[PDB]
């Protein structure tokens, strides 16, 4: 009953460590500084964390900061720019065999559930297109996508990579959850790339990018790794995206949800709009997960956008 979960002050953490905090676990929960209240305070006002949540210090770039803190546990959640290598790449993977070989370590451990992302699978060279179905098949070519300077993307996949090798190779039960950009409520008034994104398009933005990007749900993602981590069956990676839309088509869904908003009415470019197409449900479906539609995430991700204070409509 007693896992941790790494950079629990994120945003994807931060739900995970709620909804574990919820079902009855003790959650031992990593931060870098757990004396600095305005990064804790979301995470210690969760129901139950007084009693059941556990902070500990401990930071990703340090040598063995883990080894202790994942000591007793059945289940580790690892949730946790100019030149690229030095300030990405080599960082990211540091980071993530820093944690597992903390697990390579530890009698109790039964799962490690990864936290990954769609810029894993998707970018192998093939179109991605309406009728084009991505699944956890794809895998990212990242040579491919170093050739156009796509780091972001490049470290996801080398960090990704590197960590299946070394579970492999330390005999490690690890699954990874892949989602695209991710919205949502928030628990705390800060913004991550994606609700920052939207939160562009509805304080008087003139224009909305041309670009289509994969959409889910924070709460879906976090259940995710809950549902990943409990069903023994789980295994390899899950695509985590409820789907694929244009800025266009999010605007559109935004117009219906708020008839008086004001809202970019042209794109910025006059380009075609950047294709969407289709990411597989399946996996994840099969551990039972529902997926929240873009409509309710969108909704959602405004609503706490008002309540936080970001927005004024």
């Amino acid at each position: 009953n007693v896992v941790c979960v790494t950079g629990a002050s994120g945003y994807i953490a931060s739900w995970l460590v709620r909804l574990l905090l919820h079902r009855g676990y003790t959650v031992k929960a990593t931060v870098r500084d757990p004396n600095d209240p305005k990064k804790v305070d979301h995470l210690v006002k969760l129901d139950g964390a007084k009693e059941r949540l556990q902070l500990f210090k401990a930071n990703l770039l340090e040598e063995g900061a883990f080894d202790s803190v994942v000591q007793g546990c059945h289940g580790v959640f690892h949730t946790a720019v100019k030149d690229p290598q030095a300030e990405l790449i080599d960082p990211a993977l540091k980071g993530t065999l820093n944690v597992l070989n903390s697990c390579a370590k530890s009698p109790s451990l039964k799962r490690v559930v990864l936290t990954s992302s769609i810029a894993a699978v998707a970018y192998n060279g093939k179109p991605r297109t309406p009728d084009v179905v991505v699944d956890e098949t794809w895998f990212t070519d990242a040579d491919f996508c170093a050739k156009s300077n796509l780091w972001y993307v490049v470290s996801a996949t080398l960090a990704e990579e590197a960590a299946w090798k070394f579970v492999k190779e330390n005999n490690i039960d690890m699954v990874t959850i892949n989602p695209a950009m991710v919205i949502g409520p928030l628990l705390q008034p800060v913004l991550n790339t994606s609700a920052a994104a939207i939160l562009n398009l509805i304080n008087g933005a003139q224009t909305f990018p041309n670009a289509s990007f994969g959409w889910v749900n924070v709460k879906d993602v976090a259940n995710a790794h809950i549902l990943a981590y409990e069903n023994a069956s789980a295994s390899g990676r899950h695509c985590l995206v409820e789907r694929v839309a244009h800025y266009s088509e999010v605007v559109r869904i935004l117009r219906e949800l708020y008839p008086s908003l004001q809202l970019p009415e042209k794109c910025a470019d006059d380009k075609p709009y950047v294709p969407i197409y289709q990411v597989s449900k399946e996996k994840a479906k099969s551990l039972g997960l529902e997926y929240t539609p873009l409509e309710v995430s969108i909704k959602e991700t405004v609503e706490s956008l008002k309540e936080k204070k970001f927005a004024n409509l």
